[PDB]
């Protein structure tokens, strides 16, 4: 119940937007029984409060069609409110409206181009000659004449913000024509609703900021202070900044806006003063909001700081914080990326202490932020944003509107063989048939990727479990692992049990450890992370397991997620397998490594999978419980499963009907499943020498194979080698044996 | 579909460019037919555009042997129009175009060199008496008449930007002369015909440039803002730059370049100044692109960055393009060759979104690139361009453009005897017999290797497949190692079936395993990269490994590569055998050869070739197949092959007739090949 403040309550004042039956643009009507309700008269004056702090005036009338909960508003005064159909607006009576004295009012340049007539008497005389409309400063009004609707803009009024256009108000229209760039900003300016996923957070963002600016006795009763510091902390993406612009769009206070390296100056001294002025021209406008984009760029740890003017910055930021206590009407926010670069002096009790972490969507919240950068967007029948934000595993918020940009641009391309780009015009019927379909975001989910994996990213083959022969046993159990959670969390949550958080992979080469992971990464629906061994590794001191952190904090924000450790071997060695271990660079890894998988245990699922070739090396602190709890023996495939393999792998390949792979397998008693795929290569490289000479053949004289034939695999049969010795098996045996006494 | 936006759908605008027949500088001939087709009418003003956003004014006139997909034009408005023999323009009426008031013309400097008579009575006063020319500003016209034909560039019209010289035109040629270099950089100007092997980026960054600025309605409609940012990556000689200028050049858009260490300034906080300078000049001139050439240069990791400096400027590059006053209408480029080493939060959506990949170009990408560097140097019919990018394998398009100069160059050394360096002059008739010929890329390819492999380079013994002798068997599996892949790749994607990519020589020293390879680095058309076992390790602790991934990855910039490991038994070894070996390095970079050589990365057309004297200390993992899959046993020679290595070693050696070299196998049994060079 910590969303209460989010819940809209019950107010009479509270109505649904509709469309108009004959309301014009300066008056609306009421239900009869709602009127009665909130004691408004015909022919009174009402105001309506709606998004983004927009208000409009209107009159109210009575309408017997018209629904209790509902009011009839036509669209000139919802482009004003800043509402679309279904919204809900706050109407009062305002009394003491006089009549006007004199108001400016300006066209929109591209509602006039052309236009030449006299735009008073055709246009303002008509549409206010004893009306005696209501108008508010910046409202926009349509009105009909000449030969094309116009819209004006007002831009002062006498007096403001309120006034009554009587027939002898002062009304003209000379000036400097608005651009229409800077209606089409206000208009798409951001708000509250624009936010989605963060339901929980803008909560508490809202109870911390608005509140007690709002209503500051309430909490001066009570005997509270207001929180002063709040810091908004969370990967790239999340919507911190976005929150920012919504709380200065949407708020009372004056909001004050901070960059923190436009605080540097070069003449000396001068940014420590800058963020002075700052906080006192916060102080002149009290209450304000201050909001500090980028923290971490000007609040270092001054432990590691090496520049004097940036320490002095910090000191005085500190002092700032310090007294903004004595300020008793300044709240400051702050975004920052690694909240654990900000010096711990600027995070104690008093000076940022309640910190809000604006985190990674769930599906739910997924499908609120789809939906909202979709509003403006045209979308077909056949779209449907709840599977769309089920497949955005990992995806923060920027990363769903890349995804939304990606489809539209997708669906453009569709359009292109249509649409000329050196035409100098754009036909009307090919735009009009143009439409986002579900078609352009599979595409775009294609080719969907979250930001914080863009440098993890590898190119893998594309292999399906159809691809991989045998080990049916071994597929059920990754994917009972994998697959399960995912698709039925809610199963697994409910149960409570702890689950496995690694798959140790230890086998003879060749058998299809690595086959296995590049099934996970094509076929699971769960962001995958390859990370080859000695990657993680820099020469330079403390960087070394700082890869590692980071490694495992970047599977952290996408859960659902596969952290594949090809070859353990290399990071994950015995401890005082290196005996004298000197520098302890190696040593300091593999704790590190050990550090992060105990750190985490929570509801999201990350999967670490380490595909080991010969076991035995790794520190036995990994196979301890806790760390890779599941083992899976990835053996050499026996008379039945080799079968499975030569026939996934000649599936793509046109053979003979002749050639029995039944047979190839009894013979290949101890061969692996890479031995196998060389003898279909060396066939294959065979046919292909035969009809290489065969096409000379043809072409010399006159100056092939259609597949694989017995004869090609009689011949591949006898450069065959086994890879894997008898000897090798029994030290995988062995470890398994020693585990097992163990276990 | 990705490149449906480079398609150029045919329109009966779009015309052939075509030679004069008896036109002057101010009309062009359409068929009548077409005209029909256009409703043109004999004698109208039409206007012209073509490449570089570049527009001519000239009249149409009727011909019966004009084509209805060409139309007739000479020499000036072509270069007016900055378009070849064989382009497309566009042709559309140009109404309302008013008789001239005053202009303004001036000569090209290198036209009127030693003209000091008055030029507007010798040259312009007969050039339109009464003639009604059409005339845009920035035009280039040539004037005959005098001691020399003179070239005149329109400066400024009255009205503008199109114009009739009337004959009360007030036509004056007073001002300071133009000079050449400008018209010269102007002719050669970059633009998007002169990328090569780049449609699928060239299509991205077309959708992403071009596409909004020049249709902004598309997106009103459909209700989405196209993505604002582009980050180009690969590797150095791509031709990332080479796509900005491109962009530059073609884009009406006010376009600002911002190089990486310009930023950098003497003074606290005026690299932060500079930047937002930047950003707020782009701002103001909306719609704008601003393009940020070497990236990596000022936007490194924050938390691997030491200076405070340096992440303060990251941090003001974050809040610039994203922050709480968003950008209006700016897109931002940036062109880095290591993605990597940006920093993680630029490559967020609102930020560098979209990051295209300028990759090394294939065959036929090359063949494109040959064929752009070689548009303005003159070669000889029997040049074939097919094979000369057949056989640069892992060249880029620096590359390629090297491997034009080099050939050009040699084509200057073959007429060097001709002329004299200290000479006033080239004999004229030296320079009209002067031509590029086959044999000059030929030469100019021998020389070519990559810029990729300038490291790993070392001179070779030139030992040709005859050199070796015996091995029979063992060449024909090498011969056909490389070539199929390459020469062939059809046919295993016929059969289905991935090639096989390794090779392991194990035998006796003085066998030809190091023989062998000398010899693929000769005959076998693919780059090679030899590198003995201990030179990859290192002091440090990350780098011995860090040394084995940037050999892989060089190779795969340059497949199809031959990687040959001369003593594979040092750098792979059995893992276990030594607890405490050194700080445990050694097994690691066993583990680094073993993910690049068999991994979840996809597999290029790298072959991985090692040879070692004792092959039972290899670790197994670098045995199985799929990483040196063939185990080739090259065994002391028997009697056959002992005839065949006496008679390759003595091939150049006179010798005595009586001597038997068949007698000399059978007595040496054990020999090895080195053994049997050392009796000779
Ligand atoms: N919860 C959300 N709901 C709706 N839109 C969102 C949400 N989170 C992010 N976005 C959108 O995705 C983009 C995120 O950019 P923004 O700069 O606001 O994110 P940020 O995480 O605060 O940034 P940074 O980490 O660089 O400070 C914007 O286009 C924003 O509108
Ligand atoms: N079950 C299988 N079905 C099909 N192909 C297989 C199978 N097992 C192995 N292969 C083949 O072997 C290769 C896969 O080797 P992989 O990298 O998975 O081995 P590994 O057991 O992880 O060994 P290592 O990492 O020690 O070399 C591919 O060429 C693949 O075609
Ligand atoms: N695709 C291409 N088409 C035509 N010419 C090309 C191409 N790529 C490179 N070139 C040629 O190579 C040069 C372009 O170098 P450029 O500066 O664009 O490379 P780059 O990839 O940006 O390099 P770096 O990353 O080192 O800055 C020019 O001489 C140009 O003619
Ligand atoms: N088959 C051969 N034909 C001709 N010369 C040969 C042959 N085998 C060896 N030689 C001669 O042996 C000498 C060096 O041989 P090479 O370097 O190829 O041996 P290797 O087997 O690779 O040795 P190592 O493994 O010990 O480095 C050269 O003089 C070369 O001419
Ligand atoms: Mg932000
Ligand atoms: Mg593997
Ligand atoms: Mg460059
Ligand atoms: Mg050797």
């Amino acid at each position: 119940l910590s969303t209460a403040i989010l819940k809209q309550k019950n107010r009479p004042n509270r109505l649904i937007v509709d469309e108009a039956i004959n309301e014009d643009n300066s008056v609306v009507s009421l239900s009869q029984p709602k009127m009665d309700e909130l004691q408004l008269f015909r022919g009174d004056t009402v105001l309506l409060k709606g998004k983004k702090r927009r208000e409009a005036v209107c009159i109210v009338l009575s309408d017997d069609t018209c629904s209790d909960e509902k009011i009839r508003m036509n669209r000139v005064v919802r482009n004003n409110l800043r509402v679309r159909l279904g919204d809900v607006i706050s109407i009062q009576p305002c009394p003491d409206v006089k009549y006007g004295k004199r108001i400016h009012v300006l066209p929109i340049d591209d509602t006039v181009e052309g236009i030449t007539g006299n735009l008073f008497e055709v246009y303002l005389k008509p549409y206010f000659l004893e009306a005696y409309r209501p108008i508010r400063k910046g409202d926009i009004f349509l009105v009909r004449g000449g030969m094309r609707a116009v819209e004006f803009k007002v831009v002062e009024t006498d007096p403001s913000p309120y006034c009554i256009v009587a027939p002898d108000t002062v009304i003209h229209c000379e000036g400097e024509p608005i651009k229409r760039e800077d209606e089409e900003e206000s208009l798409n300016e951001v708000g509250y609703d624009d936010i989605g996923g963060c339901r929980k957070q803008l909560a508490q963002i809202k109870e911390m900021v608005e509140l007690p600016l709002r209503h500051p006795a309430l909490f001066k009763e009570i005997g509270v202070k207001p929180p002063r510091g709040i810091l908004l902390y969370g990967p790239p993406g999340t919507g911190k900044t976005l929150i920012a612009r919504a709380v200065a769009n949407e708020t009372g206070a004056f909001f004050f806006l901070i960059n923190g390296p436009e605080i540097m100056s070069k003449l000396a001294g001068e940014s420590e003063s800058n963020l002075r002025k700052a906080f006192e021209e916060a102080e002149k406008n009290a209450p304000a909001i201050i909001f500090i984009d980028e923290l971490d760029a000007i609040a270092p740890k001054r432990e590691k700081t090496h520049g004097e003017v940036e320490r002095r910055i910090v000191s005085q930021l500190l002092t700032l914080m310090d007294g903004l206590k004595q300020r008793a009407h300044v709240i400051v926010m702050a975004a920052t990326n690694r909240p654990n670069s900000i010096d711990p002096a600027l995070r104690r009790f008093g000076r940022f202490d309640r910190e809000v972490d604006i985190g990674i969507p769930d599906a739910t919240g997924r499908l609120e932020i789809l939906q909202i950068h979709t509003k403006n967007m045209k979308l077909a029948d056949d779209v449907d944003l709840e599977q769309v934000a089920n497949e955005t595993h990992g995806h923060v918020g920027a990363d769903l509107a890349a995804l939304c940009s990606e489809a539209a641009l997708q669906a453009i391309r569709k359009k292109m063989d249509l649409i000329d780009l050196e035409d100098e015009t754009i036909d009307a019927e090919v735009m009009n048939s143009l439409a986002v379909t579900m078609d352009d975001f599979r595409w775009a989910l294609s080719q969907s990727n979250p930001s914080a994996l863009r440098e993890t990213v590898v190119e893998v083959p594309q292999v399906t479990w159809e691809d991989i022969g045998g080990l049916e046993d071994v597929k059920r159990e990754l994917q009972e692992l994998v697959q399960y959670p995912v698709e039925h969390p809610d199963k697994f949550l409910k149960f409570g049990m702890t689950p496995s958080k690694g798959v140790l992979f230890y086998g003879p080469p060749g058998c299809g450890k690595t086959l296995l992971a590049k099934a996970i990464a094509n076929e699971c629906q769960a962001n995958f992370i390859s990370i080859k061994g000695p990657e993680l590794l820099t020469m330079w001191f403390g960087e070394s397991e700082a890869n590692v952190r980071e490694i495992f904090d970047k599977a952290r924000q996408a859960a659902p997620c596969v952290l594949f450790f090809d070859q353990l071997d290399s990071i994950a060695k015995a401890r005082g397998g290196n005996i004298g271990d000197g520098g302890g660079a190696a040593d300091r890894v593999i704790n590190q490594i050990l550090t992060e998988m105990d750190g985490m245990s929570t509801k999201k699922n990350v999967f670490i999978i380490g595909a080991t070739n010969r076991p035995d090396i790794i520190d036995p602190a990994i196979l301890r419980p806790g760390r890779l709890d599941q083992l899976i023996y990835i053996p050499l495939p026996d008379e039945k499963s080799r079968v499975a393999i030569l026939k996934a792998n000649l599936r793509k390949s046109p053979v003979a009907k002749d050639v029995d792979l039944e047979f190839l397998a009894k013979m290949t008693n101890g061969f692996s499943g890479a031995d196998l795929t060389e003898i279909c290569q060396r066939a294959c490289k065979l046919a292909i020498r035969e009809s290489i000479e065969s096409e000379i053949r043809r072409e010399r004289e006159r100056q092939p194979v259609p597949e694989i034939r017995r004869d090609h695999f009689e011949e591949a049969m006898r450069f065959a080698r086994r890879s894997v010795s008898d000897n090798d098996i029994r030290k995988y045996e062995m470890f398994a044996q020693t585990l097992q006494q163990s276990r």
